[PDB]
């Protein structure tokens, strides 16, 4: 869950950095339709899903 918190802190930024119409639009659409972050280091991951 600690490396998992690190992976949460990474993955959202990593997918949002890749800005391609072929990919980014639909991928973040389908993400935000069901986006979720599992608890790790308290509310830090809670901030992750807050933005």
């Amino acid at each position: 869950e600690q490396r998992f918190n690190n992976f949460l802190k990474a993955l959202q930024e990593k997918v949002e950095i890749k800005q391609l119409n072929h990919f980014w639009e639909i991928v973040v659409q389908d993400g935000i339709t069901l986006i979720t972050k599992e608890e790790a280091s308290g509310s830090s991951v809670t901030a992750e899903e807050a933005k």
